[PDB]
């Protein structure tokens, strides 16, 4: 009963582009790259009142936030930045920005079709993630 209804559920990485080239503009080292480029995580998705949850299981690293849409949070990311974060909801896309060290990403995720479309932005580069229902 809520439009972000149709993000929750359990998601699993069936494809992605461009994901090494989005890795490096944001500035992770070589092994780092490597070690999270093979991982393919599920997505968890809930809602409990105003509570967004959002975690990532995978072989690499289980990452888990909690937020409010519109209201800053930190984060610490896989790949070990800490950033300030806030996530809204813009026109039916969770839109996820992050702050560190005068940089700024990007993180959107739609529904389309049966799959949840994951875009990172970093600059000029775009990386796709599909999850499809596990
Ligand atoms: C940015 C995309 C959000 N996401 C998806 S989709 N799968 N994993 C993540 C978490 O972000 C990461 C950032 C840098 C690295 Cl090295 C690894 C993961």
């Amino acid at each position: 009963s809520h439009m972000c209804d149709a993000f929750v559920g359990t998601w699993k990485l069936v494809s992605s582009e461009n994901f090494d080239d989005y890795m490096k503009e944001v500035g992770v080292g070589f092994a780092t790259r490597k070690v999270a480029g093979m991982a393919k995580p599920n997505m968890i998705i809930s809602v409990n009142g105003d509570v967004i949850t959002i975690k990532s299981e995978s072989t690499f690293k289980n990452t888990e936030i909690s937020f409010i849409l519109g209201q800053e949070f930190d984060e610490v990311t896989a790949d070990d930045r800490k950033v300030k974060s806030t996530i809204t909801l813009d026109g039916g896309v969770l839109v996820h920005v992050q702050k560190w060290d005068g940089k700024s990403t990007t993180i959107k995720r739609k529904r389309e079709d049966d799959k949840l479309v994951v875009e990172c932005v970093m600059k000029g580069v775009t990386s796709t993630r599909v999850y499809e229902r596990a």
